[PDB]
């Protein structure tokens, strides 16, 4: 596989965000490697709070969480997805597959040896971030879900979800902010929406972009069903604290929570809730009432422990 790499210049003075990048690199399964961008703040030997971001976002759309989690003391690692943000981007949409895209992210919980984790996922942040938690038990301490789903392709998706398939494939040129603020409930400032876009200087760095809504299990054929059948076992059998933080608005994912909550055992006990005034795109509408939710998740939820352990 080609890969493309976004000209720092297109990063520059972004809103609300001051982060310096990290990277590592990746085996590209095709003979070679590229390379993943990541954030990584808070205290060096504190549990890490690790943030996934999905379709068509980057680590831009947790920047209002970040500063809340580090001042309560966690570690935040915030990866770009390849074909995202400041990672590396594969060059023709054929390159991004469901499995690549969970063995990148595994390759990151590899190399920082990520342990005792806190996931909040979203978006395909949770079609990954499941299937890192199902297939690396002793790597996660806790699970917050908000706006996301995983699917066997087993079932219908539902009416949000179609629209957006269809539509994403529909269209002439991928418009990466008009996603963006088609998924949030705010009006967007112009600055906001170019730093979504900031990651894509024209059409051919956006392959990855058009590819992920094929990639969704909708089908029983599908190369991801049975992995996914398989992970729904593991989480049947995840007793660790998981919680539900689904927004108000956002059709796609509407009502996800519930069956996360009846097959979970983790779920039980947990304050889930529904964050109101939120897209899908929820961080972004509504990053900080959800980053506090989110450090009052792990406050209630103590690891306790050794010092170094
Ligand atoms: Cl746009
Ligand atoms: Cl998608
Ligand atoms: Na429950």
């Amino acid at each position: 596989m080609k890969i493309l790499r976004t000209p720092d210049s297109r990063f520059a003075n972004l809103p609300d965000y001051n982060f310096d990048p990290h990277y590592l690199m990746v085996d590209d399964s095709e003979d070679s490697e590229l390379r993943v961008h990541y954030l990584d703040e808070g205290p060096r030997d504190a549990d890490p709070v690790l943030l996934l971001h999905g379709e068509p976002s980057w680590c831009y759309l947790y920047r209002k969480m970040i500063p809340i989690l580090t001042a309560a003391g966690h570690r935040v690692i915030a990866p770009d997805l390849p074909g995202f943000g400041r990672s590396d981007k594969p060059a023709s949409r054929t390159d991004y597959t469901y499995q690549r895209h969970v063995n990148w992210m595994q390759s990151v919980l590899d190399q920082l040896d990520l342990n005792n984790i806190t996931l909040f996922c979203q978006d395909w942040g949770g079609l990954i971030g499941l299937r890192l938690v199902a297939e690396n038990p002793d790597r996660f301490a806790r699970v917050a879900a908000g706006n996301t789903m995983l699917p066997t392709g087993d079932h219908d998706l539902g009416e949000g979800f179609r629209k957006w398939q269809q539509f994403s494939q529909e269209i002439p040129q991928f418009h990466v902010g008009g996603t963006i603020k088609s998924g949030t409930v705010t009006k967007l400032s112009q600055a906001v929406i170019d730093a979504y876009n900031a990651p894509f200087p024209d059409e051919s760095y956006k392959e990855g972009a058009r590819q992920f809504p094929l990639l969704v299990p909708s089908t029983p054929d599908d190369p991801a069903s049975e992995n996914n059948r398989a992970a729904w076992i593991e989480l049947s059998k995840w007793t660790k604290p998981f919680i539900t933080l689904f927004s108000d608005s956002d059709p796609v994912t509407a009502g996800g929570d519930r069956i996360m909550q009846k097959i979970i055992p983790g779920t039980k006990g947990q304050a889930h809730t529904t964050i109101a005034n939120g897209g899908h795109f929820l961080q972004e509408d509504q990053g900080e009432k959800v980053a506090k939710l989110l450090v009052q998740f792990i406050h209630d939820n103590p690891r306790h422990h050794h010092h170094h352990h």
